[PDB]
């Protein structure tokens, strides 16, 4: 509270670390459904069903232009990508399984990087 400071982590490497993690996502072989925005004019139903589209290149642009206040908002966008994927794609589809794979890959990188 006011004048009662909570010890907080050193965040100075966060930006660099998130860029690193995002580069690893982008270079993963199953990243292909997520590299670019879904083409809302070629994909039937997506615009109406998915209220907040997100993709890696958009995350990269936001990361590169100071649009993430902190680690957590970055992680929210990454998770949104896989959340949208699950919403729209069958689990037993190539894109659906890509999503589950990429999510798992992210969470491991995330844990390995930031959680002790
Ligand atoms: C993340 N990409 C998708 O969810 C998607 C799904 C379909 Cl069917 C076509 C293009 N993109």
């Amino acid at each position: 509270s006011m004048s009662v400071k909570k010890p907080k982590r050193d965040d100075s490497k966060d930006l660099a670390l998130c860029s690193m993690i995002l580069t690893e996502m982008e270079t993963h072989e199953d990243a292909w459904p997520f590299l670019l925005p879904v083409n809302l004019k070629l994909v039937p139903g997506y615009k109406k069903v998915i209220k907040k589209p997100m993709d890696f290149s958009t995350i990269r642009e936001k990361l590169s232009s100071g649009q993430y206040p902190n680690l957590e908002t970055f992680a929210l966008d990454v998770r949104l990508v896989f959340d949208n994927c699950e919403t729209f794609n069958e689990d037993d589809s190539d894109i659906g399984r890509a999503g589950h794979n990429m999510r798992k890959y992210f969470e491991k990188k995330w844990t390995d990087t930031f959680k002790v």
